[PDB]
């Protein structure tokens, strides 16, 4: 009831260990989530369309046109690594295991609170606080998955992760059908290129309401709501990194001249002229065996086009990639498509003491091995007369249509039958746990936003909402939109998200990567004396595997 | 033997045994070796040549059978080939017995003259890494299997395995100004991987009286068809019907359609014509997939060849004209070259598969979506069209037809030099097939067989020493059995 | 028999996990030895010396007299880390485990081999090397202890820690009773200080012998020895380091002001007057109440006199001190007394390839805060009048006995019944790992030389001996040494070591320190172009825990 609490707060992590070196992993998360009542009672079909951007040549990837459906719910979501984990639970979990599989997830809301706000006409302002003991906070899992799925990470919207400060829920909105075209162009392209919001396809018309979709519960002070515990049927995710690329496949050439002193020009050789070299190779038309002409039992990784962007129904869409570029391991400033950035604030990691909007960020550089180096990319003429020349080869260096700018990489497409690549790594702490499979009829061999991918279903979808609080002079026949006391609620989320995992076995003589405190970087994992807090992001993948 | 069940179903058991060669190692020491011939890539336009790379190289040697060579002779091929339409992989195992250990005393008289002693307490070193420990380095990729004859002595493959290396070659071309980047990186560290035998592998001491058995692994792989498909795009489904059939017999009495090509009834996917033909009507899907030939592309460790599912159309026409997708083997006289030639040049093939599920791309063709027939100059693009300014090179060059309706076969059996079963990649996402072997091994096939000299010493031996160990010269012979079963 | 094998070799390293968090870790390591007969077939007592180094005044501390039994048997000795783990291995088990159990030990030589060598009297020389199928090779285990303990780790005599390199036993020896005398002096000391070795006392005289004490197994070429298995009684060794001292335990004071702002200089303040703030102390005639002043529980560490050398019936030795040296943590060049220092050859670390009898060295220098910083230590007359003159306190820079080079904390001791102190840290790959307790009456509380002391007995010690291969001219009867024919042994050594150990939590949000494969450290774990190896030390208590 009015005093007795319904929940306690538990933000514990457990590492129970389990037979045959598997361990169970429960993380248990709780936060205070602050609530106001919506800006407005009804839903809203919004558009966006910033043609004061895309009207200047050339700033078509600014495109944000789009159409959504504004509702006054909001959604509690937990799918992100940073809401289970602190980083000393991050650090064993990917210095100790070598892979991690998705179990299960409950949540719960409890020891709800709703207030009314008062503010005087008094010449000094001031406004007082009072429990409204019989106000109700509406509460709706959407557990058969009705409502379209949008994950908050994306958007950075997710639960804070810090178990010590108060956090919100994002105000949910989704997606609705509109028809847009935008011509692409450059600076210098004359006139002005098609810029239109066709408006809306009826037959894609879906307008979705939680209260015709998912039985509401109506929480007051005295009441709570669990979920009830969600069991995962996702592929397991690796915690290591393979190195491996083609030319580390099989077995090397044997040397028939080793080095006999140390010093760092002596090479070993292999001590057979190339072209009388044994072996086998896919060129059906040389005799040429070398590391890289040898056949190689299949591709690791593929080359993609690059900052290309498609066109379809609602614009133009940036393709994505399964994997990041090469040498952004040896060179930070190499980072590029493929390698995920994330923007996010002082709920997500950003130093909590910051000021202003600009948000922190970083780029994610995989530890992984598959991705592509288009500048030493080449293609020639079937004939293969070495040394090759001008006319027989295309390099990445020529220019593509005349432009100087753009190459045949850029326009390159290798991906095959015989590809092989990994799935992407967790990304801590603001990296997405898990996402919804589409409902298409041929499903993508993975997703590039989270490492764990819902097979057939996964948790509904948590939505919760201030009732309205009406005086006494409302009249629904008026035009007028509704006239509420201002209330608002705050309420503890509990969530308990289950992993098991399977410790790391070491297989080498040398000792492997692993995540460590150091004097560097120190200062990011406790307080500043001031309170303020930041969550660095970590690497996942430390511990290398050999991929054959 | 050939043990036929019933249905048509025939247990083909294979038994290869082999005098194996083996003398002790160079060095008892894991070395860390790199390559880097830039004398040859330094030459622009020669980034095909590169070699550069890093390996460790092992005391141990590699006893590998996975070649058809090693368990069939012609005979058997023959009928295998013949008489079967399709091939399951289902057991291995192998034994080492009859061990023999000699000792080589090379006297210092005048005349030189060496004596050959048994060695009745020296031990042969045999590891088994059946938990796959060890990086898998199949040896018919190279051509140092154990060879194809059963009378004939042979030797196992020195160890040795890729270690980790990063490795920049900017292309270049004859002509190109300057000297391309052509740079050998060092070692990430956290890819770096040394592995030992003796830290992961139970290692056995064989005397002269003693043998081993690895015991019967059982594979799991797809079934191999011993067939091959004819049918391109142009051959699927049902053929136009002939209004007009000829009346007499020779070469140009051609049959007709007798329909007006649009004024015919059927199905495309050429939503905005009329015409409906042979290369225009709609099929189910299509057979085999274009891509980009003798691409090169570059990652960590440099660039290498983008390989390729199927070989070229035409070569079964004309053997010249075979090239990418067209495997070629080069192998010595242990595998298939005239025993009794001279010289280190190898004996070579190209195999010219005989399933027609390759590329013609000197018939290839893209032109506007308008579709106006005749097409003219500006509206299409032809394969003699330069792309990028080269006249050598055509849009076929870097074209990809890979999708969702592509179709295709699993590379064909090449006896006797092809692999037979190979292990698949530890990714997440797995390749659909290898162009290697025809058996992929889907969880874990046998584990590699490792063997060894046991170090002899001599009375001098000081472990503290830097100079590397004094030994007897010794070497062993021993009897090499495997069974090798299908289905 | 002389063509069947009489065992196997196993190197691997087993993780086997228990329930609850605890590890079965089994470390198997076989090795080729390689023994030569013995130079003398009799048990010799020599006495050394090195009277011309100490004759020179000061050189006391250089003094190596001693008298020792040389026996004509080797030692196979296995007590050392680097015996039993890879770096990939003690990587895994420093940074995922938390305390360690030292549970069993067992070895076995099997594959005997005896040779013998002939060499010609040809001009140019040559010699053949022929097996003697009939020759044994004597092996004794000293399971009763009867033998003096004689752990080789000490001198750097155990055996190799490599798999694949052939290692060798040392010739065995042990102490012999003998009385010693060596006045210390110093540069400019007049006259010559008494130095003499004084001879034995009979009532100390112990001459052991092998086979009288120890049943000695004959193995041909046929047969096999095994010890069977020996399980240990010895206390848990910590993996954790203790960071706090005594100024760090308990409850800080309360900061009645918080800095404001972050930056270097924004500290808080108590905010009560030194002499009116509320608390316990033990100074009964002063009211300030500070830091260090303040009430601890105990004491952490002790002092203790440093380079002290006390004598005794034998000569003088260096006092032992039970931990390291404050400060060197932060400088390296301040690693003095209490840091072991340990210098070995190219079977237990230095680069294989390197040349000369100069040895790889390392100053161990451990997590844990346990030392002392003598330079701030001061002491100040009991009335305490602050701030303290000159006459009233004694300072680390004030002279003792009228050298400046001598104060007070060189003869100092605080060691009492308040006294805190840990284990010595495992020191891989060089520490010893299990020593043998002394047989006094009182016993000491550690050893500084192992993590695991024997306190009732741990595994006898085992001995392997060439038996005499003699000639048809031996004549025992005459003074000339025995005629053997040149022979010696290679045979294959296995040994079992079993630990128990718990797997660590994570305690705090901050990740702690790890073991991490760098680009710095990468090639000291990998051979070289030429086959060259090295094994570097690595630190063992990473973690931190919270003493109270």
């Amino acid at each position: 009831g009015v005093g007795i609490s319904t929940g306690t707060f538990n933000n514990q992590t457990e590492f129970k260990f389990l037979e045959n070196g598997w361990v169970y992993i429960t993380a248990n998360s709780s936060r205070l989530v602050h609530l106001n009542m919506p800006e407005s009672e009804n839903y809203r079909r919004v558009v966006v369309n910033n043609l004061d951007k895309t009207a200047v040549n050339g700033n078509m990837a600014l495109d944000d046109t789009h159409a959504e459906i504004v509702t006054p719910w909001s959604l509690v979501d937990a799918n992100a690594w940073g809401v289970w984990f602190n980083p000393g639970d991050w650090q064993l979990i990917v210095n100790t295991m070598s892979e991690l599989h998705l179990v299960s997830f409950e949540q719960e809301i409890f020891n709800v609170v709703l207030k009314t706000v008062s503010e005087s006409a008094t010449q000094p302002p001031t406004k007082v606080y009072n429990n409204d003991l019989t106000a109700s906070l509406m509460v709706a899992l959407d557990s058969n998955n009705t409502m379209p799925f949008t994950p908050a990470a994306m958007r950075s919207e997710t639960l804070g992760f810090y178990p010590w400060k108060p956090t919100i829920p994002t105000p949910w909105r989704y997606y609705f059908q509109w028809d847009r075209t935008l011509i692409p162009s450059h600076t210098g392209t004359s006139g002005t290129p098609t810029n239109i919001y066709h408006g809306t396809d009826p037959d894609d018309v879906q307008f979705y309401t939680i209260e015709n979709s998912v039985p509401v519960h109506l929480l007051r002070t005295g009441d709570e709501f669990a979920t009830g515990t969600f069991f995962f049927d996702c592929k397991p995710c690796r915690l290591t990194h393979t190195w491996q690329t083609n030319r580390a496949l099989g077995l090397p050439p044997f040397l028939n001249s080793l080095p006999q002193s140390e010093g760092g020009t002596n090479f070993g050789y292999i001590g057979v002229q190339q072209d009388k070299r044994r072996g086998v190779t896919q060129m059906g038309n040389t005799n040429y065996i070398t590391e890289a002409t040898i056949m190689r039992p299949a591709e690791v990784g593929y080359s993609a086009p690059y900052y290309s962007f498609e066109a379809s129904t609602q614009g133009p869409f940036k393709t994505p990639i399964a994997a990041g570029r090469g040498g952004a391991q040896t060179d930070e400033n190499q980072a590029a498509d493929g390698d995920p950035r994330y923007a996010f604030g002082r709920q997500h990691g950003q130093k909590t003491t910051t000021t202003g909007e600009t948000p922190e960020r970083f780029t994610y550089i995989a530890h992984q091995d598959t991705g592509r180096y288009p500048e030493g990319d080449w293609i020639q003429n079937i004939n293969f007369n070495l040394p090759v020349t001008d006319d027989n080869v295309l390099l990445p260096t020529d220019p593509i249509g005349g432009k100087t700018g753009i190459n045949y990489t850029n326009i390159f497409n290798t991906y095959g039958p015989l590809t092989a690549l990994n799935n992407v790594p967790p990304v801590y702490p603001n990296g997405q746990i898990w996402d919804k499979e589409f409902d298409t009829d041929l499903k993508p061999r993975l997703h590039v936003n989270a490492p764990f991918v819902c097979q057939n279903n996964c948790p509904g979808q948590l939505f919760v909402k201030v009732a309205p609080n009406l005086t006494n002079q409302y009249d629904p026949d008026a035009s007028a939109n509704m006239s509420r006391i201002v209330t608002y609620s705050d309420f503890w989320w509990k969530g308990k998200l289950v992993f098991k995992a399977k410790l790391r076995a070491s297989h080498t003589w040398n000792p492997i990567q692993q995540m460590s405190i150091n004097v560097d970087n120190q200062f990011n994992y406790v307080p500043s004396n001031i309170g303020g807090m930041k969550i660095v992001y970590e690497k996942s993948q430390l511990a290398p595997r050999k991929l054959y």
